[PDB]
């Protein structure tokens, strides 16, 4: 079943990424990033909840919504991935680029400006505060390139 707790789960998905963003060492610098970016996804949607009791618009919005769900799980799951050491080597060697989260990032972007407009219809909620607007992934690549370099002289784990 998925009653009015999963509004609670939901939002929590998101969060997840906050911690998971802790665990990393090496490319930690870079998940940071992407843990500060989707913990402003989930930040309006969670302290809305908290405002009164179980709040949510129509049910035409959920199945928007449960596109932005799953976002998190390309986020949070290729954390617990990365979290290896030689996981780390395998992507970035396999990839010419720098950031690890940035396909993912991109999505996660789509997810958010895609019910943004649903919720700012539905609820009174003032989406894209600010840092929203300009893709995270320009800012994403500065911290990449950077980490990408270290990275090169890491013998030990
Ligand atoms: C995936 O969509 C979530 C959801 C999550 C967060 C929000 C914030 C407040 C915008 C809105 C909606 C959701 N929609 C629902 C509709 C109905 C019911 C119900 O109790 O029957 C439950 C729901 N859960």
């Amino acid at each position: 079943g998925s009653p009015g707790e999963n509004l609670k789960h939901i939002i929590t998905l998101g969060q997840v990424i906050h911690k998971r963003c802790e665990e990393m060492k090496y490319c930690k610098k870079q998940c940071r990033r992407l843990g500060h970016r989707v913990l402003g996804l989930i930040k309006p949607l969670e302290m809305l909840q908290d405002q009164g009791k179980r709040s949510v618009p129509s049910e035409k919005l959920t199945t928007a919504m449960n596109r932005f769900k799953a976002a998190l799980e390309e986020a949070n799951g290729e954390i617990e991935k990365f979290s290896n050491r030689s996981n780390i080597c395998r992507f970035l060697t396999a990839s010419q680029d720098k950031i690890l989260f940035k396909d993912v990032n991109r999505k996660l972007s789509d997810v958010w400006k895609e019910l943004s407009l649903l919720l700012q219809v539905e609820q009174r909620m003032p989406v894209s505060p600010i840092s929203q607007g300009a893709s995270w992934a320009q800012e994403d690549q500065q911290d990449a390139d950077e980490d990408r370099r270290a990275f090169q002289m890491l013998r030990r784990d």
